[PDB]
């Protein structure tokens, strides 16, 4: 059974809610991003109204073979009526196709979903300066002060400058990149950009990549491993067994490996900064760890929600446990009382 931060009231609608069978009461269901928490439950077999992103739909037509029929895909930045109910899409600032839905409900109430984002001061300027929202449907991945982290531009910084040093001192490095979802794709396109190389990856990543309306893509991207000094191989093989495995299959072409595992937040962020940051090694592989986050820090959050003064928050994340729901209430008292709405 669906729950109750996934429903918008006084509407058919619900919010990556696909996991619940038919849910009783809902005439059109919203997609935020093509993550699997959120589409868990789409298959080829659904056949109600999926409204979202021109990007999500056409990863769930091309990946999950969702038909053609049920997709709703709406642009961006654009006033849509869907069953009698005004919606405006805005851009996360997540992984590709990602977005904020706002409601404007028939009794006057505005509504904003964030699905998951990562709050910037460029979201001040978009559709939501014109009005008031009177409840927020919250990524709280890390509401709480211990989870900094620094900027995107800093870790792509740090990683191009890496790479570059590495190859250019041994040009028999190869460099591999760890993916598991969408998302994140700035990290090996600008490594392979630096190295005048384009990205090699499997047949199965290339596709999901091609349905991402990046531009310049087939210049940058190939399913030909052995022309390509940058390659793409999945999270769980990025440790030492996995690319010695991966070594021998390069034909004597490569002597060294350097590896990247984009995460999220770990507790090595409270201590040490970007620019202090090493490797795990062992002969002649090194892994680096590096924190590149598709959400909002703490700091980001705050800003966001202080900004929109919104009369009510309800967090879609973090929500399972008494502690962290006490914790979560907390902040945003002192956010509030702070900022004076
Ligand atoms: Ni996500």
């Amino acid at each position: 059974t669906c729950p109750f931060y996934k429903k918008i009231p006084g509407t058919g609608f619900t919010v990556d809610a696909f996991q619940y069978g038919v849910v009783e009461g809902c005439t059109a269901y919203f997609l935020t991003h093509f993550h699997s928490d959120h589409y868990a439950g789409l298959s080829k077999h659904f056949t109600f109204p999926v409204y979202c992103s021109e990007i999500t739909g056409n990863l769930l037509k091309n990946k999950l073979h969702v038909q053609e029929q049920y997709i709703h895909p709406l642009p961006l930045d654009t006033e849509c009526i869907v069953n009698g109910v005004k919606v405006v899409l805005l851009d996360a600032n997540h992984c590709p196709g990602a977005v904020m839905i706002l409601f404007y409900l028939p009794n006057g109430t505005v509504i904003l979903h964030t699905g998951d984002f990562r709050a910037d001061p460029s979201m001040e300027r978009s559709l939501l300066a014109d009005q008031k929202v009177h409840m927020l449907y919250l990524d709280t991945t890390y509401c709480s002060p211990e989870y900094t982290f620094p900027s995107q531009q800093e870790v792509i910084r740090f990683a191009i400058n890496t790479a570059f040093e590495a190859v250019t001192l041994n040009p028999h490095a190869l460099v591999v990149c760890g993916t598991y979802s969408i998302g994140k794709e700035k990290v090996f396109l600008a490594i392979a950009d630096v190295l005048g190389s384009k990205v090699g990856m499997s047949q199965e990543k290339y596709k999901t990549l091609q349905c991402l309306n990046i531009p310049e893509i087939n210049s940058l991207i190939t399913t030909d491993m052995c022309s390509s000094l940058v390659h793409l191989l999945p999270m769980m093989q990025i440790n030492f067994k996995g690319l010695q495995s991966h070594l021998k299959k390069c034909g004597g072409k490569y002597n060294q490996i350097l590896a990247f595992r984009p995460t999220g937040w770990t507790h090595s962020n409270k201590f040490t900064r970007i620019a202090d940051v090493i490797p795990q090694t062992k002969g002649n592989i090194s892994i680096y760890g590096i924190p590149y986050s598709e959400h909002s820090s703490y700091l980001e959050m705050k800003r966001f929600v202080q900004w929109l003064k919104p009369q009510k928050i309800i967090p879609t994340v973090n929500v399972g446990t008494w502690k962290s729901r006490s914790t979560m209430e907390k902040y945003f008292r002192e956010w509030k009382l702070e900022a004076g709405y």
